[PDB]
């Protein structure tokens, strides 16, 4: 089997991407944030505290003839930015772009934190990291990809995120028309439950490539590119007037600037992020100071190849017995 679904930026800055997902019988379509950095499929629901729902589409399990409460099961998650959600668990039928999983754990929110309430465009998350990170207690549950993997033509999914444009998540096959050149594969450590890999280095604009190992995670659920402070300082030094602002919480730059590209290494291959991908617009409405898309990972504890990096590539998440990650230019 295979599946294919279009993923769409939620706003003009590509702050996140949403993908339609069919849940239950008859289908209830919710737009979920596909997140290779977490392993819970959770949704706004008829059980979510009413004051915490503000425009989201909700899952109503009582209207699904295939929904079953998973007795005694609860979930609770806290994300890297301090956002959180929690609730109970149903099993139900879940389909993505024609690919169907029966018995998928659908985590129904009773509580969500304010950042989720304030984003009317995201109806929940679909986790695509490894199932060891799933938060359901007392019995951990499997991700959508884990449940589907054995049925897929190939045990893979691919992320093709667009810049200011729609893109595609494919399950079970590699669309050889979606990229240029070859796919370079690189080793993955699953010990932290992430798609964790080691970049071979970087370059800023037309500058010299610096060979240096950068351990980090491929995370479709993080907007920006978070890299070591030395790397990020070298990038923003090439942007006249850029500075790290402690009040804003990262590097800002004059909105009139033309940003240089940023290149990262995948083995001997190179992925080039165009400068425009690194512009996240005014820090506040009407300001001429703009927020940078490459930021220091010092406060995080891990480097994150988020959407800024991944949308410059066609990315293969290979879930074979020994998982690997593939990157191609496109
Ligand atoms: C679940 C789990 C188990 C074990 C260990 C950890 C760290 C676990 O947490 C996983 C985790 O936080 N993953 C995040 C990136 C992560 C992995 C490991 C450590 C730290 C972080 C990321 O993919 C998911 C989450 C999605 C989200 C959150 C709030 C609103 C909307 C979307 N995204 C975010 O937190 C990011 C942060 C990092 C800037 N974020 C917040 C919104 C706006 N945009 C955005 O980019």
């Amino acid at each position: 089997s295979t599946g294919s679904a279009t993923t769409t930026p939620i706003d003009s800055l590509d702050d996140a991407y949403i993908t339609p997902v069919q849940i239950g019988t008859p289908a209830q379509t919710l737009n979920l944030d596909f997140d290779t950095g977490s392993s819970d499929l959770w949704v706004f629901s008829s059980e979510t505290t009413a004051s915490e729902v503000d425009g989201q589409t909700i899952y109503t399990p009582s209207k699904s003839t295939t929904a079953k409460l998973l007795s005694g099961a609860t979930w609770s998650i806290s994300y890297g930015d301090g956002s959180s959600s929690s609730g109970d668990v149903y099993t139900d039928t879940v389909s993505v772009g024609g690919l169907t999983v029966t018995g998928q754990a659908v985590e129904s929110a009773k509580k969500v934190s304010s950042s989720f309430t304030e984003d009317s465009t995201i109806d929940g998350l679909l986790g695509l990291a490894f199932s060891t990170l799933n938060t359901v207690s007392p019995t951990q549950q499997k991700t959508f990809f884990d449940n589907a993997k054995a049925s897929l033509d190939s045990p893979v999914f691919t992320a093709d995120l667009g810049y200011h444009a729609p893109g595609t998540y494919n399950f079970g096959f590699i669309d050889t028309t979606a990229y240029t050149g070859s796919i370079t594969y690189t080793a993955v450590s699953t010990k932290q439950g992430f798609w964790e890999w080691t970049s071979t280095g970087y370059a800023v604009g037309s500058g010299t490539f610096k060979s240096t190992s950068i351990d980090g995670i491929a995370d479709t659920g993080t907007t920006l590119l978070y890299l070591p402070a030395t790397v990020v300082s070298a990038y923003w030094a090439q942007v006249s007037g850029a500075k790290s602002s402690s009040s804003v919480g990262g590097y800002v730059f004059p909105c009139s600037a033309t940003l240089p590209s940023f290149t990262f290494g995948v083995g001997s291959a190179r992925i080039v992020i165009p400068g425009d991908y690194i512009d996240f617009g005014p820090i506040s409405t009407g300001s001429s100071s703009c927020f940078g898309g490459i930021q220091s990972s010092a406060g995080i504890g891990i480097n994150i190849f988020g959407d800024v990096a991944l949308k410059a590539a066609f990315v293969v998440f290979n879930g074979a017995t020994t998982p690997t990650l593939g990157f191609a230019s496109k």
